[PDB]
């Protein structure tokens, strides 16, 4: 995990919202010193377990209800179910990887200082803390709206059911800790978004640090610049694999909940496509897919784009060597490409799956059998 | 992309459209210098935009008509429309690849202009040209005789439904707008298979050139032309990610036509073969379904080919090693190894996939699955 | 196959299950000799031979008896006869495994004979035993309760279909060859993953000792150490292979038998959540589901970690070059840079596939379809 | 395509079965020169389109018949018209292959006898000659077997549904042409698994010959032993890309043959399963099913064996790296292993698919899944 003064709007937001247990002070220096804060440790844990004990009640409230909002049919029930335990399983595998990823943390943190100040030339404090800060704002808007739109679509469609011996807006109340789960899930992929992404900038900053440098008493200290790229490469690839160690179960179970939800929506929206009962409800599940697409490219774009920057090295590297002569140069550009040939950059979700642009199209695979089956089941 | 003067015409074909909004005017030596054409720019997107309104429009129109031709069933609304779509979204990847790739051209090129100066012993602009101009010509033929046959069944069609209280004819006149989308889809398909295969044929003659001049004072310069054929072979794959970073969205989109087109049009010589209404349509379903899957050959043969061309350069190299024995040319030999080593050849639709046979087979599998569903969901 | 004192009870549970016919004795040094033994090679394959045909027998029976209690339906039927053919197909394949690998278990236990000696600063006989008999006592423990609850509630519920002209319980009793080959199963598994999990231990000291000895006249010695830890390396790899090309048969035929075990378990526990016939068979089939993941997981996770363990040690080794600057250390390490460049680590299934944890991924695929065609089939 | 005196009894079978028309001279020095076979070449392809015609013939005679046999039913129609095109495919591109790779076969033939001079010390004329006279005896005694059995067993079955106005015996007898297709694919099969084994063995032997020579003045004559070991291990590789690059096509259709048989041929035993009208039919239909399952297996080992042996040499030659010391020698034994670095040694079904087990396991998917949909279709 990445804490760092530009992004500590986004270590806040995962901070309160059970994501990131760690207190941080800002040196005189301007670095940032993180440790274990058990106050927030204790409280993301409880934060956790009540909501989700807390959705899964109002779950059990809706199927136990007199008139069931959401979970009605057994197909319903079950798609409910699905869709409210992935996204609790993606929460709490975020915040056990925050509780035990303190060591990792401090190692990303200390290796990314370092990176920074071999590329203090291209490090940009205004732009990465307004990128930080717009893909934060934007993100938890858009759940915002996007939780407004469903839960007063989903009052509409209760009192549309009312029956004067029950209230069924209580049934859509008791949703809003599921709600809830979603700002966390939100929070969460944020700040793996913005981890992976300062990642691959950094090394598509070493990249351009090397074009510069070597393609656009001296020799010694570029040489020496040249090392230090070399190990800022080696530090960034090992910061990628922390990431990986930390937090693969959470973007793996971010995964599976962005495939189940984009069955579980789509299959929604063809219902009431057929049965074309409410145009709103409609709307808001076409926003939901969006979002989930949204939100499966946040998680997949980073390391794609860190695994395309890192790979794009040794081309250079060979260009290099190419134009280098001078020896003791020509010998560290001989050791850069002996370390970049065995580099393992694509990130790896627990072992279980590379995390990059061809699991969209496996995705698709799988959204368009499981869907197609599913409908071929309410044919059935 | 490629702008040739042997394959101007292909150029000139993409130009009108609104595939390729570039100005060229060829210099006093025979090079092409390329620009920007506003005017074209505009007229491609306006016509784009246009098409596309009058496509779904139409579409609109069939759907919304006293006796609709195509758009009748909720089966057939759907499969008509998805076949419209993935032409539209086809050629507005197109459309918007040729009017933002206008540096990559350049540099392609670019890049092609010093290749064919080092391969100039095995350049055919007479070959090239023809090749270009039959590829071309051919494809045109084939989709505007498709066309044809394709309305005429779909005249006949609306006219054994004509009811005296309303005119089918016209639904299928309204449809005239989805073919010009074919023509655009032809001619950018035409234009990328053309840049490809000439990737490829030049890795071919580079590998004939590096089998003919060191297989079959002067080491010196046989040495220079060593390091030349090697920049060639780096230009060549830096001129293969161009494209692909150019118009991978395009291959991608092409590829996702291809395959619901061949799933629809089997689906409809199905339903066309269990009916048995009319035996000109089985044919031209038929005829549809071979025009597809040459185009997704015309889409996929020339990666393949250009990827299979620059990986076996290595095994040529490694002839030369064990051959090869001055010190300055053996030192050449292990640069131009080591550069190959670490080649990176196979052509990346936007990352998404990596285009080579190896699709077709998925494809298959695809088409073997979705189309067997589509079938089931008929009986249900 | 490994046998060492501290796992020698998981050898000798395997040498009664059928699946080591072994004669070890233990040396004054504590090494432990291995030998065919002829009386426990018939006693292996005369009770494989007779609990098949046992087992087979009673499912025959209870096909062909007045009130069968598991094989009732053509679903049924079908569904038990794969469950009970996969377990015998796994522990049939064990048994030859364990009868035609006595070369390849003299040569691996040597070899770890060899690094356990190179490694003899990590050896932890304490550690390892109680680890081995832990994994041991908890999957004979589990598999026997599970067989103890499995028994009962079909003893139940074949007691609640008994009619006064017939009894329903020799059927259940009948179907006890079945769970002992369950027992073998699990001594299978248990021994496999002893081998396959020492392996990945060795292959992490390995890399601990490369890290702490050169990463944390003499030089010469160093080098000798360095050579010796390649060569442990290059053993282990040796080893993996040696397991594979002895027990590859059985460890597919155990993956398949996981894969058909998910699948029918889940589709018995989702026919009886719809008629709710009992609850003690819902929760039984639920233990089923975590004892097959589990076991899945015990064969796939040991060679997951081996070949992560091996792979993780050229980037120790690229360490090591860039801080390493003695002669024959250098070139030592550039020796093995080398060797671990082109090193086999994955465990290969009889060339089918390789073990790691994207086979996960792709049995929950499979575990989509199937199950979900087999519910659609019956609706259908 | 090898065409050697230990296996020119296969060549022979090829020849009368329309699959390799040349003209075959021993030479007084034991070797076997190869020629263009005009009268043969005509004759192959006669034989192929009239046999063809005579199988589609009886196929439509069978169709369109009072009393259809086997195309009675529109599923049954559809799956006997692919299981007979299927073959007509694999044999047409057989005899394609064979037609138009005399260029191949002769260099492939080449290569084996400078290999075969290289390797004397391991060659077994007698014991080759009787593997391949064993093998081909063996395929063709089968497929004559199950194509009396079937032949039989339709003969019955007929009789069964004969009405007093019409024989629906000759509907059978217009059925032998398929049978000769079948034996063609046969030979087919046993010539290009003879090829691939040869390949295989010969990696086999280069192996052996290395671990003999090197891991159990001179030194002179050993490095030029080591670059005859070399010469001989790319010449294999490119023997391999040539057998490729000849019938990758037939192997591809081999395969596809093998997969719709395998599927269909488990259609028809579960359709029999459920009518049980016949139990020979049942019988035939498993016996199908094997021999299937053979051929499959016939055509990918051999290419799994081939890769496997070429891949292990790397090994071998790090090995003598590690063990040599001899400049020369070593220099050698480090060309080897940079040549091996970058060795193709998979087959490829002309870029389809790479030949190997894996395949086997993809098949068992697909076949798991058609099957299934088909079983669904027959309940719909
Ligand atoms: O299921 C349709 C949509 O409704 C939600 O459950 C939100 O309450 C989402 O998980 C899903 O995208
Ligand atoms: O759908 C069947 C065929 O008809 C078309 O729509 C042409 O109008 C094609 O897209 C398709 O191949
Ligand atoms: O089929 C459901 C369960 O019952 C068993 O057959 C045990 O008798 C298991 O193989 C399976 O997990
Ligand atoms: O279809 C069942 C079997 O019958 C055959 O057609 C032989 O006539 C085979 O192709 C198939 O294995
Ligand atoms: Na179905
Ligand atoms: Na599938």
């Amino acid at each position: 995990m990445e804490i760092s003064q530009p992004s500590i709007g986004i270590f806040y937001i995962s901070k309160v919202l059970a994501l990131a247990p760690y207190a941080t002070v800002r040196n005189s220096k301007g670095r940032v010193e993180i440790g274990r804060s058990w106050l927030f440790t204790v409280y993301s844990a409880t934060l956790t377990v009540v909501m989700v004990f807390l959705t899964y009640r109002g779950l059990l409230f809706d199927a136990n209800s007199e008139i069931p909002v959401r979970m009605k049919s057994a197909t319903s029930k079950v798609v409910t179910a699905l869709d409210v335990s992935v996204v609790v399983m993606a929460i709490v595998s975020g915040v056990y990887c925050g509780l035990f990823s303190l060591n990792d943390t401090l190692e990303l943190n200390d290796r990314l200082n370092k990176i920074d100040n071999t590329l203090n030339a291209y490090n940009n404090f205004r732009r990465d803390r307004w990128r930080a800060l717009g893909m934060a704002a934007v993100s938890l808007l858009a759940i915002s709206i996007l939780v407004g739109l469903d839960v007063g679509t989903w009052m509409r469609i209760a009192q549309d059911m009312n029956i004067a011996q029950s209230d069924t807006e209580l049934n859509v109340h008791w949703y809003i800790p599921f709600y809830s789960l979603y700002f966390i899930l939100t929070g969460l992929q944020v700040n793996i978004a913005n981890t992976a992404y300062g990642l691959g900038r950094r090394f598509g900053r070493l990249n351009r640090m090397l074009s510069s440098s070597f393609l656009a008493a001296a020799a010694k200290n570029k040489g020496l610049l040249l090392k230090s790229l070399a190990d800022s490469h080696e530090s960034l690839g090992k910061c990628v694999h922390l990431l990986s160690n930390s937090f693969g179960i959470a973007v793996l179970f971010i995964l599976v909940s962005c495939l189940l939800h984009l069955v579980a929506t789509a299959y929604f929206l063809f219902l009431e496509l057929l049965s074309k009962r409410d145009n709103g409800y409609l709307w808001v599940q076409m926003l939901w897919i969006c979002f989930h697409f949204l939100r499966l490219l946040m998680v997949v774009e980073p390391c794609h784009l860190a695994a395309r920057e890192s790979r794009k090295t040794i081309q250079i590297v060979c260009e290099i060597e190419r134009k280098v002569h001078e020896p003791i140069l020509a010998e560290a550009v001989k050791k850069f490409w002996q370390q970049l040939l065995v580099v393992d950059a694509d990130f790896s979700a627990c072992g279980l799956c590379r995390v990059n642009r061809t699991i969209l199209t496996s995705f698709a695979s799988a959204i368009a059998t499981y869907l197609v089956a599913l409908i071929q089941f309410q044919r059935t």
